């Protein structure tokens, strides 16, 4: 009899229950790992699954993480090239994508990514049919649409990180300017993720007091404080970070973990995420854009309809036309 | 027309998924509420259900907790006299019991408790057939056995709090004695909860260093440092708190929340809990006593076999015999 | 010779550093203990001190909490009738007060409380001259003013719980109404704590969307959705819980712990707390009312100036006048 | 008047208090960042300071981290090439070091590191004289000694990560073998960090039951289970991870954060860390080796004296001679 057989005795004759809040992260590059590390440290999952085509790198990250088990409240951390390791996941974060190339059209980049998703997505759904897909891959808005198409899942179970982090970045800068914690500064950045995103000036407030009211010119050329530059810094953040260190990851990881917390714990919290906006704000095309949504364990179950100005609804309609412009040329 | 309707639009077609880690607490006395506040403050559940026999108190406690929602990460808190409110619980903490009466025999008291359980246990199982029962009511060892028989549940899903807190109290006292945090002081109190519990001196250590190795007289009459007084302080703990403030609640509440976390998060952690021990250390009847067990989302799946001194086993057998003697005279 | 001596050797030459975030709770009634259990379960302090006038109860509560040390991350929990036990506290939560008496005038009740504070306040300051006083006792607005005068402390270090919980209750009710988490529902209840508090309808929003924008009649007689009943439910909350369970405690405890966290962790977060408002919204006397303030380790360092409707300010002035009327008749 | 001057009013006339639990991380390479990220996610500090000679990389990491402020409870995150930014730190984690070279003697590598520390250490002590230095740089044992010499701080305030992580790795593997959480598997790896470390077989236990007792041959050639290979995997872990992904970081980061938690919160917890062992286990040279110690806010205030076998004390004496062999040739 081994030490284990002499020390521990199995007394259950019932089949093991299986994970309750399993999370899978596709792509263990810096973004994937930042999300994984954030999810582990915040004790959100009872089982973390990792997958990536680069086998050695995947095995090393998983191994590195498993060695810290003593400091975590996660039952197990699994990794493998075969997607069967992701079975029964509640949430699957997709960070994988195509490595851009030399002067390659945007339609070709997107199509390259689509081809990558044609493998990934169907393999994810085979082992976790009741999951919720959280797409982080860029371009996020269109790629979320692709994931939604290829998966066959209802809209509530396919979400894009959208402008979740850009709104957090806005609140942070707003916080540094006012001298108060970002969680007390309210502001929303919606629309298309990137340079075309929309800062909704009418909602910027502290304790329910809107700053636009105190400065009606806020966000325009007539602004004596140039708030427009704050949103400009939000869109140029990733670029600035990359110019300084080559990649961007920590902020995105905390944002993804934040989204997973609301999903896993069924919080029903409002987050600006990418979802189907067809029929909203004059948008009639089948595109995904960021708007405030309610997240829980059933996914994106509710969408907030914002009171937007003609100029704002217009920017959204324009972004939607650009996305659809690429989407209608794709082969799914 | 509604303000809600104009602001929020439900976009899901799927029926809501339901709770993933629901917890029910039976009895809203001091012990039950302490457990409830401990489970909520530690973000262990997405839905807490409370049930008791008094409508107003039950409703008052729920309302008080609900008013604190802003500070919690629990989707909802519900309470009712009807057990249907506890549907789909993963863990059900049972604290309900009969108030003691002077001049009463031990048998009457235990039967009174059984009478209560005959109404309660089947109600729980009807709505949560796949739950894990955590019995905290006293006498915990006999009452856990009763819940096991009445529930019809397999042994791995019926657990008694047993000596979990008494071991924690022992580690706390040991800690105060050596000047270090209780999590670094290791010691186990097993067997029958209370006066007849057994402190396993051979396991008492810090960083793996046997304290009995440094003082072989430890725990005996020859013991010059009188460690026996530490174990006597443990068993007398409830009594002392009771005659100072009137009852005990906080330590038990923290203790139950600790057990729930191991179970809800499938930690497979070792806890000294009450479980069936027939066939161990000489016990030959179906009785529940405390021994180190491994707990997860499948319940109590493994038991650790400690190597005990024939003397230590003798106390366990005497206890078993005392417990069996009472069980045969009960009316289920 | 000692077992301790052979096992552990003290190797420091320096005297121990003392606590860095010590918290004291004055009064161990239901409210005080709820605050104590909330502060400990959320790992906010390295040393918790309890003080009250009854030796046995005080000692019983401390012992109960100490028995749960294994499950906590607080170095020590101490309790005594002598205020020297509260030395070097960063935050002192004051909940002590006079039990009400039927047929009693408002003035007698408040004076009775002042009589209590004249003994308590100087004792606290003698041992913790650099603490931040958090007054929770009712009537909080007048009693915070009294603590300020008696303490001799600068305004930034004397805070009243004010409408912090009532605003949380409002966000909770709003949340239940719209079907989303209270942290996503924004609304502020300011002014005099209780019946005369003011709900600032202009600030009520979700994701920055003015609900008053969608329903301008919100809060008035023309209001078809009767939002006024939500604010009336807030003010009637304590009363309802009181006649159901006998007292309130949990929500207040969570509320105080929330305020302590902002202060202990220097978050500079916005909270609706009671502070000196002379010179704001027309108030001309030294009275404390609730308004949004920024809290950190330096205390209440900044106050937010909400743009209120002349009608809203009128209620604040009426309150100020009612409060001043009572303060001039008090004997400090 | 700006929006800020009209919205927020400073009401404090007292000097700001300053950080209470500030932490500085020297070297923002992967190890530094893994530690920083672990410290932030576990809400341990109210101010995180980062420093590194590589200015761009430093600015990018800090920037990346600051953008996630909304998801953290840390007042501020600062970074700079000038050490004045680290003023008033409670704990300073040193990860910086010399980049090894082609067939360079060990004495020269160490001396190169010493030269790096001759700048760093005195700059750290200039701005934070009352801090606690936590050295992670390899070779950790000797480098901790160097830091201690150059700083002039008492031994309780200069600690080396030592075998903290290797013991965690041991407990993890032990856990995977037995099928239980690592926090329930006790085992200690002491001595010199690396291939010469010592696994203390007599302390390996589960619930106080030692495995050596159940298998007296445990750890020797006569072992029928080859436990010696478990310790072999612990020493070869870093290498295996690096062969798979080029670097090692996550496990080390969680371990450092774990150490900082005990220090910052004055937990008085037992950790196997590197400290002055002169006078212990036959060691008479002035060297640092890992042994179980008690950590709190005064630093390493206590050392546990383990009951070790002649063969074990010997390995320690040998390691100490090797370290001293290098140390006596250094120019500090
Ligand atoms: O497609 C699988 C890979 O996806 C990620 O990496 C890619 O995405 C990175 C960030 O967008 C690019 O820098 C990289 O060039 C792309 O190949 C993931 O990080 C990789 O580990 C996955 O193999
Ligand atoms: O390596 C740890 C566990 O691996 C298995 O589990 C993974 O792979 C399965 C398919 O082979 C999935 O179904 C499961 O969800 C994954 O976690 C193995 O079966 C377990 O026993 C191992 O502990
Ligand atoms: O009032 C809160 C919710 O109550 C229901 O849910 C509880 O009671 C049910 C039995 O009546 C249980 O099945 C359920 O699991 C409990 O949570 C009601 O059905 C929900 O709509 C209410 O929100
Ligand atoms: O039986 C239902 C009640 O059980 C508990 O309360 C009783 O048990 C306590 C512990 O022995 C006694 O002190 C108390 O006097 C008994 O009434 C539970 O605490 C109650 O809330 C339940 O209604
Ligand atoms: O019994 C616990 C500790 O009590 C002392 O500390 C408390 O009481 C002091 C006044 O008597 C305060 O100054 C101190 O801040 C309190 O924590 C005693 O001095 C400590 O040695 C005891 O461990
Ligand atoms: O005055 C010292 C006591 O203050 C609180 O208790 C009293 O105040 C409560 C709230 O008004 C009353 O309900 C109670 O009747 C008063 O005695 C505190 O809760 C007590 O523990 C303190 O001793
Ligand atoms: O000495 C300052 C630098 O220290 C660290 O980097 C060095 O240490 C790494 C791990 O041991 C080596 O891989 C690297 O080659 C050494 O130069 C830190 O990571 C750097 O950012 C600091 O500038
Ligand atoms: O950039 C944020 C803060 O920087 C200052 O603080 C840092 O630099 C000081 C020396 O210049 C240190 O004393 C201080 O501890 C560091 O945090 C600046 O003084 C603050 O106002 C800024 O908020």
């Amino acid at each position: 009899a081994s030490t284990k057989e002499k020390l521990i005795t199995h007394v259950s004759k019932e089949e093991p229950a299986g994970p309750t809040n399993k999370v899978t992260v596709v792509g263990v590059g810096m973004v994937g790992m930042a999300a994984a590390i954030s999810i582990l440290l915040k004790d959100l999952t009872d089982e973390l699954a990792l997958v990536d085509v680069m086998e050695d790198k995947l095995k090393g990250e998983a191994m590195d993480l498993q060695h810290g088990s003593l400091f975590l409240k996660t039952h197990k951390i699994v990794a493998d090239k075969d997607y069967s390791v992701t079975a029964n996941s509640k949430v699957v974060v997709v960070t994988a994508g195509a490595r851009q190339q030399e002067g390659e059209s945007r339609l070709n980049l997107v199509q390259r990514n689509v081809n990558i998703f044609k493998f990934i997505i169907p393999n994810i759904i085979k082992y976790s049919p009741n999951c919720i897909l959280l797409v982080v891959s860029n371009p996020v808005d269109i790629l979320t649409y692709v994931a939604w198409k290829l998966s066959g899942l209802p809209r509530n179970r396919v979400i894009g990180s959208g402008t979740n982090l850009d709104s957090a970045r806005f609140r942070h800068l707003m916080g540094e300017k006012l001298g108060i914690h970002p969680s007390n500064c309210h502001g929303w950045v919606i629309g298309e993720h990137g340079d075309s995103s929309v800062p909704v000036w009418s909602g910027v407030n502290v304790a329910g007091v809107f700053l636009q009211g105190l400065n009606p010119d806020m966000g325009t050329d007539k602004d004596k404080e140039d708030w427009k530059s704050v949103h400009k810094m939000v869109v140029d953040s990733a670029y600035e970070v990359i110019k300084l260190k080559g990649y961007t990851s920590w902020a995105i990881g905390m944002s993804a973990a934040d989204l997973c917390q609301s999903i896993l714990k069924n919080l029903r919290k409002c987050h600006p995420v990418s979802t189907l906006v067809k029929g909203m704000h004059g948008v009639n095309e089948e595109v995904f854009l960021s708007v405030p949504c309610i997240l829980g364990n059933s996914g994106l179950t509710d969408v907030v309809h914002m009171t937007l100005k003609s100029d704002e609804e217009k920017q959204l309609v324009k972004s939607a036309e650009t996305l659809w412009g690429v989407q209608k040329d794709l082969t799914l």
